[PDB]
């Protein structure tokens, strides 16, 4: 069979659904800037070894619609968790837990799915982004642009309008191209009017895991939407950290197994490897196994390393 694809009202909005397979359900979170599409290898390796694959866009995404691009306070962490649950309900209805596999911003609603409804959730595979502990003394924009200052690429996205305007005369293709096949441990740097100049190149045999229609699937459906939908997730960084005040000093009590790239940006920001492997992160969820490093990978694994990332997750969830 091929990847099926259906409308799902969930939450306030009409979202897209793709689905692969039969069998006990996996659901798979995307993140920033990326689309179901993003999962299509482990979609296929799952399906064909007794798993039903399930994969969202998410709201302010690809083919998911409803969400108000005008007001970036509508796309919180509460609203995003408020949705996959509300999905969650609609699409699998007769299985009280399920297997959770998620990066980037997927990964951030994945963890607090995690906290919020532990009920919903038997084992979760998180990709990239470490659970986020918060910071009592600022949020996550103000302590990032005080170490990588103005032209930090979350600092630049908070204005709406702003990095549309950047992006808009350089066209979807480009910037997606420069961002997908980004390789160095900085964060991304987008100073006004100077457009992806910023942003260094890697060799280009190490991007030969993005074919061009691969590529182009993300450009012609960025070039449609827009970037506001996806952007909005930083405008609501923080409010994000007002409104999970009452998660401090609470644990994810899920399995979890967790993986990330050498040279992904988000595992060198200051404080992450000391967090991640010296005891932090397992003291906030103790059920976290032996974390996977991939040796000479960055920031997009399932698209870089899909066999290893397949694999990774087929043997996790195995083990339930």
């Amino acid at each position: 069979k091929k990847i099926e694809h259906k409308m799902v009202a969930v939450n306030g909005l009409n979202m897209h659904l793709a689905e692969l397979g039969e069998g006990p359900t996996i659901l798979f979170i995307h993140g920033f800037p990326e689309l179901w599409y993003s999962w299509r290898h482990q979609m296929v390796y799952l399906a064909e070894r007794g798993y039903r694959a399930v994969a969202p866009d998410l709201r302010g995404y690809g083919d998911t619609t409803g969400a108000p691009l005008n007001d970036p306070s509508k796309f919180s962490i509460l609203h995003l968790v408020g949705d996959v649950v509300a999905l969650l309900e609609a699409i699998a209805p007769n299985e009280e837990k399920v297997f959770v596999v998620a990066h980037d911003w997927g990964a951030l609603i994945a963890w607090h799915l995690c906290l919020f409804r532990p009920d919903k959730v038997k084992a979760l595979v998180n990709l990239s982004v470490h659970f986020s502990k918060r910071n009592p003394k600022m949020n996550v924009v103000e302590g990032l642009k005080a170490i990588f200052g103005e032209d930090h690429y979350i600092s630049r996205f908070q204005v709406p309008g702003e990095i549309e305007a950047e992006f808009a005369p350089i066209g979807a293709k480009s910037v997606l191209k420069k961002i997908l096949t980004y390789r160095d441990p900085a964060p991304f740097y987008f100073p006004k009017g100077k457009g992806l100049e910023a942003i260094p190149d890697a060799p280009v045999a190490l991007s030969s895991w993005l074919s061009e229609e691969e590529l182009d699937y993300y450009a012609n459906k960025f070039e449609q939407t827009g970037f506001t939908g996806a952007v909005n997730y930083y405008r609501a960084l923080p409010i994000n950290w007002e409104l999970t005040a009452p998660w401090t000093g609470a644990q994810v009590k899920v399995p979890t197994k967790f993986i990330v790239g050498e040279f992904d940006l988000v595992y060198h920001i200051p404080g992450a490897k000391e967090y991640i492997h010296n005891g932090g992160f397992k003291k906030d969820v103790p059920l976290l196994e032996e974390v996977v490093v991939l040796e000479g990978a960055a920031h997009f694994v399932s698209q870089e390393r899909p066999h290893e990332i397949s694999k990774h997750i087929y043997d996790f969830i195995q083990k339930f």
